[PDB]
């Protein structure tokens, strides 16, 4: 009756902003009051003329982040990992840091490391890399998102089980749900066989009528943060032992209800601000209470990827997407579903009540997250300034509750809010953190 109205609704919702903004191509899946709604659309290649189907296999981005958490888990789950030990005990300051803290972006690692010298699967010397890198602060004291928590991650698992992280994800997590396992980039030798269908990413050219190809560069150090291919059901597949009508799914036992609730039980004290409300074990939280919705978002070159739960709701959506558009396309999509009763949760970042604060010249000076640099600065008129490498002088206002708002000197340039942490009341700046990364004032 109104099930079947609403599942119609979606997919005629879907078809409308796929079209309205251009996307190449699309899945999205949607599981809910017990089954599963699968819609595909558009091209997987614009070059081949090939069809978007539901095997189509898209980027997951860092979206893979909650798959490898999920990996992660299953070890803890066995015994066979211990979510609170020391690093150092794991694989020879960073070796003080926990699995615990690396699933929530609280172990203080910077978030991109040069290791393109990466060749084989197995995540080793990468980890030895990492350890001749400052940290960006003590482990545990402020959230900051990492591609490189989660590579180590991947030395972790590799560690644990006696396999690298391909193999490990296939075998154990992959394999058992019915996902075909497919990969940016796969380093083994392996077997042979037909390769799963894979979506390319697409952007559009400038005068030109439809988004093309665009070619992604991805390392492959990156796979374990973000190398996973696959689909918009893959995504609501792993989401299923997450629900509350978790018993009803066959392959349950693959990941059991202690750990499902510790991936979507958020750190305390630690907001990562400007991304999410809060963060879990590979989960963020988007809203609060009986409105809390868990996921994660993720998007390589032409391609976006975006994974939505409500536990109590048992409730999963999926959404991939093979052009640049994917990310007004998920906008959108958040916003209309609405009208189907699929009320998502959404994130805004602040906005300050206030009137700016006094300039205060204890800001000043250079804040870093590994490669990437600000530099809080001054004028002879006294007032505050954000610069940065390449990009016009932002004008800097500072608000209540360590709020700021960064406005920048050219246009087509985006405003930052962010915020400064300090590590005691009294203390001085310790830190900027915005986008939900930290920077660490040298």
């Amino acid at each position: 009756g109104a099930e079947g109205a609403e599942r119609d609704a979606v997919g005629a919702l879907f078809e409308e902003l796929v079209r309205e903004h251009r996307v190449t191509g699309a899945q999205l899946s949607v599981y809910r009051d017990g089954a599963l709604s699968e819609y595909a659309t558009g091209l997987a290649s614009v070059r081949t003329g090939e069809p978007v189907t539901p095997r189509t296999g898209f980027p997951f981005g860092s979206v893979t982040k909650f798959l490898t958490a999920e990996l992660v888990m299953q070890f803890v789950c066995d015994g066979d990992l211990d979510l609170d030990d020391p690093l150092a005990g794991l694989l020879p300051p960073l070796g003080t840091a926990t699995v615990r803290q690396l699933l929530s972006h609280t172990a203080g690692v910077v978030d991109s490391i040069e290791y393109d010298e990466m060749r084989g699967p197995s995540y080793r010397r990468f980890a030895a890399a990492c350890a001749r890198q400052p940290a960006l602060f003590p482990p545990g004291l402020a959230f900051s998102y990492s591609n490189t928590g989660y590579c180590l991650l991947g030395a972790v698992i590799e560690a644990a089980s006696g396999m690298d992280w391909w193999t490990a994800m296939d075998s154990c997590l992959l394999r058992p749900l019915g996902i075909e396992p497919a990969f940016l980039h796969d380093p083994r030798p392996g077997q042979g066989g037909a390769a799963r269908p894979v979506a390319e990413g697409h952007a559009l050219r400038a005068g030109g009528e439809r988004a093309e190809h665009v070619d992604h560069m991805a390392s492959l150090s990156l796979a374990a943060a973000g190398g996973l291919v696959g689909s918009a059901t893959d995504l609501v597949t792993a989401a299923r032992p997450h629900l509350a009508d978790r018993k009803t799914f066959a392959q349950h036992d693959l990941l059991p209800e202690d750990a499902v609730l510790a991936m979507r039980t958020c750190v305390p004290d630690a907001e990562p601000f400007g991304l999410a409300d809060g963060w879990g074990l590979g989960l963020m939280r988007h809203g609060t209470g009986d409105g809390a919705w868990y996921g994660h978002d993720g998007a390589v070159g032409g391609a976006s990827c975006n994974l939505r739960i409500h536990p109590d709701r048992s409730l999963a959506l999926a959404l991939t997407a093979n052009s640049t558009a994917g990310p007004k396309l998920w906008e959108a999509l958040v916003a209309r579903l609405p009208e189907a009763g699929l009320d998502v949760g959404h994130y805004a970042l602040p906005v300050p009540d206030s009137a700016p604060l006094a300039p205060d010249a204890g800001h000043l000076g250079t804040y870093a997250n590994g490669d990437l640099e600000l530099m809080v600065t001054h004028d002879a008129a006294g007032d505050l300034f954000l610069t940065r490498e390449s990009y016009s002088d932002y004008r800097l206002s500072l608000h209540e509750d360590d709020l700021f708002v960064a406005r920048s000197g050219e246009p087509g340039a985006l405003p930052i809010t962010g915020r400064f942490v300090r590590e005691h009341p009294a203390g001085p700046v310790a830190l900027l953190q915005y986008g939900g990364r930290a920077m660490h004032r040298l």
